[PDB]
């Protein structure tokens, strides 16, 4: 990100698979996404750890689909927040934020795209 990095938009979604962990997340607390492509379910997985890497869940395989490509190729950075329902018992919410240089804009846009999604302010 060497002249800087800009705002693509933002991505609601949410932490599947919450029954499964024991990660803790408090209520606006960042969260952390991080590639498993040897997933035996799904080579697109994403997990979903806590500021200090307990495993909270997973993105579910939609959203996974849509980002596996744009973080395998490093086409943007992602900052996750849980703003509200962290003590859910089955998923709780989860506030994307994509940013990357001016000139991945469209690769990013369009893989979202061809996946059902569109940034928003």
């Amino acid at each position: 990100f060497q002249g800087g990095s800009v705002l693509f938009g933002s991505l609601r979604g949410h932490v599947v698979g919450l029954r499964y962990y024991t990660g803790v997340v408090n209520n606006n607390e960042m969260v952390a996404l991080q590639r498993d492509p040897n997933n035996p379910y799904d080579k697109n997985a994403i997990k979903v750890n806590n500021v200090n890497g307990n495993q909270v869940g997973h993105l579910k395989k939609e959203l996974a689909g849509a980002l596996a490509y744009i973080m395998d190729n490093k086409l943007a950075q992602i900052e996750g927040v849980v703003p509200f329902g962290a003590n859910n018992a089955f998923t709780m919410p989860l506030h994307m934020t994509f940013w990357g240089k001016e000139e991945n804009r469209k690769a990013v846009s369009d893989q979202l795209k061809k996946h059902g999604f569109k940034l928003g302010p």
